[PDB]
Parts: structure tokens; C-alpha cells; sequence
């Protein structure tokens, strides 16, 4: 097997419509994929995607083309000897690196082409993702990983003991995944735009259908906000558990003081008080609202980033998100990163096709790196699920285990065509 | 005046014929400019360029186009009325921002058309971008900046204090400048791809030029750079001062042994010893190898990450780059925290243009902002000034202060043909 091409697809979802997915920094996203499928001369080929909303998909796009010199001719099996290694080579263009390094558009790109190469890998073994990495022994897991940068806080060998420590009771806990999936929380009655009319009808839904966390958005119009938390709390009643984001909108001083008052809606969190890339802001914030935790993440843009975060006591939660950074090899090792620190991890999810991705990404979590999720909930959206061929599936509030072979980002082949920018 | 169109140019230049600007991290740059040209209905256009090293530059090309669509059609006097609001505006489409945010491929972008308006503004007014800003009001200057994600460590209130401080002596400061011009170093005989024997010459030729301050490239090999460095010492004489760069290719323990291994040539700073986006991390080299300085900030993506560099102390020399992060605006926030911090401002050039950038900031520095300049040291290469209309003039070590209307980075006509990519 020899990665023999790629083609790219700039594709647009017109979800701003009805305002799915708005909050305080993005009042009408236009949810969209830079998606990339990789040829192969066999049966297979990897589908991979990274999520943006409307406008700049095409710099991705620009991106991703870019990366292609660097895989296509590349063996498969070159790559799943040591993928650590591929993953250096990936991201390992000095004159691609200068265009970030690990970051924005060129990082954004990264996370698609590498989670294709995980689709096409999964698909030619005959597992699901999830399965694929955690049947892995604690040295293959470890071989995934490119440690640069992040030697100071998280070596190998510390990575490889935690590996160690998680390997008993894997077949177990893969057991008790297949029996119970595994907990997650609903964003859908949230996004700012909504009125209140269809914020109470979502809130209800959300009760009814057996979620116990529920996020909102704030961070527009204070009034505004202290009103839907309360409208929220009303329909929710006081047993479900509410979180709030505000897309990280506040000045530091402002987040802390605008928190406090939203304090009566007894939030568990606030995430993205205020700019992804500030770390020491965050914990400024997380010092002044506290009891109410902190959370950020979906945008946080590399390994290193992530290691200041968790190594100053800078969040309590953790939310990675599957195509920011450089896709699972490097989620991988930020899940590591938590695991030593004991923080949570809830990925980001929604978007297109985000769940589908994170989904695998918290199963890896449990059954292999920290073997704990009935207190954690991965991010769900029930959006844009229908252009899947094997989109998650959530019943009574959790993500039942992928069972396809892949990563189950794969599109139906219409949508590639009706929604081309 | 009306900004009524845009032009992109893809411009590559073969550097790595001679590996001019090569080093530990960048073994061959081809060194390359995504050119922007504002198009107006009267006599004047606006030139800008961000700064890559090969393949990538069409990446941001492709970002310079997007944010054409938030300049085409502004009216200049809207720009020149509130800066910070056409800044504002530039960088916050929350959809173009989604591929940042203020990182990467957007804000390269954004430091091109950025740049590309203050040199529109300053042919319009008819002077040199430096004068053109030291002839502001503090309050004027102070309108120049968005201060979004900086008011925890620098508010606009003690921002325009420390622009009202320096105001009287600006008229001194002026004088001064016209009389002395800004003291530079020289990268010139540092890159890591030279020969000894070349080596030995471009050493000659610094110390022949009065420069008192010369860079080189380690990073590589420990015993390449004891020998360059033991060669490079014999060369410039025991007076010189000699600073090392690494270009982030080292993990923080690594960082500390190797330059502590070269202590004998006596280096002032080192220069990115790690992750451009590791402010724990330098802070940590920088306790390890004192009393040798640590700078850095060329890749630092935005003021949100130079603020924390700088509040932490994990820096002795700020680094700013004219066209890695929002251009000049960007640029002048991040040199009043470090005014607040008392921490020194060497900007980093070379590349294409990039030191006819820097020379305009680091005199609105002098005259505006901290007013002094003796102690410090612009960077300083001579390649590749042949294909600006109005190169930058280095005599006896310093600058000479820019006087030709605009932002010196306009190029020749000839050279936007025969060098696009
Ligand atoms: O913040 C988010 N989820 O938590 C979303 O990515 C954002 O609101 C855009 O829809
Ligand atoms: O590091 C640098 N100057 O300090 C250069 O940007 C780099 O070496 C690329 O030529
Ligand atoms: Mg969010
Ligand atoms: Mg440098």
C-alpha cells in the first residue's frame, strides 16, 4: 500500500440559516470541512477533514495541497512502523513550519492529512480507530507520539509509565464500553442565537432525552444571559448540570466579574472565558471565579500550548479538539499530558463531523491512557450527522462505540458534490 | 483616497543557491515574500509583504487574498480616523479568525495588508512611516492600537501614560536620529551553511564595518559551533560582542547543556533556544544559563503571547517581527508593554525587506515610546536591499533614519516580474 494521490474538497454547510452553532465570538459560522481523501492503488482510501466556519476554508484548502508533496509516495507501512516518526516528517517541512509552526492554517491542515492517514490504516487492518490504538501495547502507543517540545513536561519514559499503569484491565474496560458507551453532554439548546422560545423547547428535549450536562452560550449582552440561565435552569430543573461558554470574548478582569454574576446558575465551568493562546489569563480567570472551573481548548493550538495550560494549573478541564492540532497522534499525547497532571479531558465536538472524530479519541482515552470516563462527557452536537456513511450514534445521554472499520469521518459521496464551495 | 483593488505577487528568491539564511532549523530557505499592492484612484499605492522561506508563501497569498474582502472599498480617511478600528476590523471576520486566531497564515496575511495601508498612508502624507507616526499626539498614536486580550498587563490608561512621558523629549530624540541614526548588528557572517574560510571573511568585513554586535547560527552540531565560535572570536577580536541562534530546535535541558558548553566565546544572548510558542520553557533555559540572555519573538504569533513572555520575565530581548504578527500596530502595543517591563527592543530582519520594516519601528520606538536607542541593536543583513526602491542605508553600525515617503519596502517593478513563483 503507497499513498498514490490526494484531492481536496472545499466543502460549506449553510447552517447559519438557523443560526446553528452562533455564540458570542461567531454570530453566523457557516459550518464547513477542508476535506481530503488520500488514493491508494488498493481497496481503501483515507477521508480526512478539518473544520472551519465559511470564509478562509479555502487557505486550508491551500494547506492541505501543500502538505500533499510531503505523503503522497510515502509507504503505509513506512508510516505504521514508527508514526511518531511520520508525524516529524509531516509537520517537518522547515520552509512549511515558517507559515506556522504547528499552528493556524498549515496545523489546521495537518490535523486532516494525519487523521486521513489514521482512516486509511484503520480501514486496511479492519478496525474502528478506537479499537485499532487501544488494542496497541504501551510501547506502540508511545511510538505514536513525536515528544518535541514536550520533553520538559511529559518525556517518554513518564508517557510509558502511565502507559504501563493503564494496561491492565484494558479488555475489561473495552467490555464496559460496548455495554454502556460512553457519557456525553449536549450543546444543541445553546447557541446564542436562539430565542428563548427555542431555547425552552431545546432545554425540555435535552431533559427528555436523558442528557445530564447541558451547555450555553453567553458572553453578548450580560441581561441577556442572566435571563437565559435562568430560563434555562427553569425548564432543566435544578438536578441537570449547566456549563457556559463564551468563545473567548472577555478581557481577563471582565471575564472574572461577568462569571460571578451568572454564579447563581451554579455553572460547572465557563469555557474559553477569553483568548485561546493566554495561559496565564486563564489562570488569573480560573483564581478569581473559582468554585466555578475553567475550561478552553478547541482552538488551543499544539502540544505546547496544551503542556502550559495543564502544567501551570491554568484550566480543570481539558477539551481537545481532533483536527486543530495535529490529529489523534498529537491529542494522544496531550491526553497523556492530563493523565499526569489528573485533569479531565471533554473534547470539542460538533462542527462537521468533530463528534464522529472525538468520539474514538475519548474510547482511546479510557480503555488505554487514563481508564476513567463515567465522570467525564465528550462534547455532542446533533448536527449535519446525515451526510456520514457511519455517523456516531447517542442514545440516553452517551456515544455507542464505533463498530466500521476507520475513522467515521468518511462522507456520503453526494454531499462531496452538493455542498463544493 | 479609496482603496479600490488588490494585487498579490508570489515572489521567491533562490537564497539557498549560497544557503544565505540558512540555520539548524532552516538547512536551505528560498527566501520569499506573499506582496500585497493596495490599489487607489489617485497616484499612490499601498505595498506590504509578510516574509516566508519557500513553499508556504502561496499559503499566505491565498490568506492575503481573504482579507481583501474587508479591505477593498474601505476609505482611507475611515482607516486614518481610528486605527485600532480598521485593525479591529481586519483581524476580527470571526471566520477568517477561525484559521488563527491572530496566527499562522491569517496574521502573516494580516501583518502584509496591514503594513500595506501605513505605507499607503504614508505616500499620502508624504513622509517616511517613522515620522509619520512620531509626529502623533500620545493620544493619537495610543488610537493607532487594539488593545483586545492585552488589558491584564497593559490597559489603554497606562499605555497613553507611558506615551505621555515620552512626549517632551521627542524633539530631542528627532534631532538625535537625524544626527546618529539606530545602532544594528550584523547577521551577515553567521549563517550555519558557510564555509570556515567564508566564515573568516565575512568576520573581517563586520569588525572592518564598525558593527560592535555579530550574530551566528549553532544548533546543529556542538563541535561545528566550538570551532566556528572559537574562529569567529579569534576573527572580530576580543571587543566584539557575540550572540548566538539556535532557531528552536532544542528541548529545554538540551537547551541549557549546549549553551552553557559554548560559554567560552562569551555569547550575550541565545537566541530561540526552543519552541517559538514555549514561554515556560525559555523561562526555565533562561535560569539555566545565566548570566547568558535569552531572546526571542520572531515566530511569536501576537501580543497575547509577547505579553506573557514578558510579564513572566522569561525573556531578556524582545524580538519583534514588522510582518509575523498584525504589522506595525500589532508591533507598537507589544513595544509599550515591553516599555512597561523596561525590557530592550532588538527587532528581527534580514529576510526580504524586513529590515526596511524594522527600521521604521524601532525609531518610533526611540522617539515615541522608551526614548533610548544607544543600548540597543536592530538586526541588520545585507541581501537582497537590490530590489527595494529605497533600501535601507547602514553606515559605521547604524541605521540611517528612513526620509523617502512610505514604508521602504516598496520593490522595483522589475523585480515583481522576473522573481514571481
Ligand atoms: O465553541 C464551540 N463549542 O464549544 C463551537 O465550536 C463554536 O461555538 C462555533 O459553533
Ligand atoms: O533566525 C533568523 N534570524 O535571526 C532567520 O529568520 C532565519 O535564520 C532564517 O534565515
Ligand atoms: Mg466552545
Ligand atoms: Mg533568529
Amino acid at each position: 500500500t503507497k499513498i498514490t494521490g490526494l484531492r481536496t474538497y472545499d466543502l460549506r454547510f449553510p447552517t447559519s440559516e438557523g443560526l446553528d452553532g452562533s455564540d458570542a465570538m461567531n454570530p453566523d459560522p457557516d459550518y464547513s470541512a477542508a476535506y481530503v481523501i488520500l488514493e491508494t492503488e488498493g481497496t481503501h482510501e483515507g477521508h480526512g477533514l478539518t473544520f472551519t466556519i465559511g470564509r478562509g476554508n479555502e487557505i486550508c484548502i491551500a494547506a492541505i495541497k501543500a502538505l500533499g508533496a510531503l505523503v503522497v509516495g510515502l509507504d503505509l507501512d513506512w508510516i505504521r512502523e514508527d508514526m511518531g516518526r511520520f508525524w516529524r516528517h509531516v509537520t517537518g517541512d522547515s520552509q512549511l513550519r515558517w507559515i506556522g509552526p504547528d499552528k493556524g492554517a498549515i496545523h489546521l491542515a495537518a490535523g486532516a492529512v494525519v487523521n486521513a492517514v489514521w482512516d486509511l490504516w484503520a480501514k486496511d487492518t479492519g478496525k474502528p480507530v478506537w479499537r485499532l490504538v487501544a488494542d496497541m501495547s504501551p510501547a506502540e502507543i508511545l511510538r505514536l507520539i513525536d515528544f518535541r517540545y514536550l520533553t520538559d513536561v511529559l518525556a517518554p519514559e513518564e508517557a510509558l509509565d502511565l502507559l504501563k499503569a493503564a494496561e491492565p484491565g484494558k479488555e475489561e474496560r473495552i467490555a464496559r464500553l460496548i455495554e454502556e458507551g460512553y457519557p456525553c453532554y449536549t450543546t444543541s439548546a445553546g447557541w446564542l442565537g436562539y430565542s428563548d422560545e427555542k431555547l425552552r423547547r431545546l432545554c425540555r428535549e435535552a431533559r427528555a432525552a436523558g442528557f445530564t450536562h447541558t451547555k450555553f452560550k453567553v458572553g453578548r449582552d450580560l441581561s441577556d444571559d442572566i435571563r437565559r440561565l435562568t430560563i434555562a435552569r427553569e425548564e432543566l430543573g435544578e438536578d441537570m448540570n449547566i456549563m457556559i461558554d463564551a468563545n473567548q470574548v472577555w478581557e481577563v478582569d471582565e471575564a472574572i466579574d461577568w462569571v460571578n454574576r451568572l454564579a447563581f446558575a451554579r455553572p460547572l465551568f465557563i469555557e474559553e472565558p477569553t483568548s485561546p493562546d493566554d495561559v496565564l489569563g486563564h489562570k488569573a480567570i480560573r483564581e478569581g471565579v473559582a468554585p466555578i472551573k475553567v475550561a478552553t481548548g478547541e482552538m488551543c493550538q499544539n502540544r505546547i500550548m496544551f503542556k502550559q495550560f495543564i502544567a501551570s494549573g491554568a484550566l480543570d478541564i481539558v477539551q481537545i479538539d481532533s483536527c486543530r492540532m495535529g490529529g489523534l497522534n498529537e491529542v494522544l499525547a496531550v491526553m497523556l499530558v492530563a493523565a499526569k497532571y489528573d485533569l479531565p479531558v471533554w473534547p470539542h465536538a460538533g462542527g462537521v463531523g468533530l463528534c464522529e472524530y472525538v468520539q474514538h479519541m475519548s474510547m482511546i482515552d479510557y480503555v488505554a491512557i487514563c481508564g476513567e470516563k463515567d465522570s467525564k462527557r465528550i462534547e455532542y452536537v446533533d448536527h449535519l450527522h446525515e451526510h456520514f456513511k457511519h455517523p456516531c450514534i447517542v442514545t440516553g445521554g452517551a456515544y455507542q462505540a464505533p463498530h466500521a472499520p476507520g475513522f467515521s469521518i468518511e462522507m456520503k459521496e453526494d454531499t462531496l458534490d452538493a455542498f463544493l464551495f
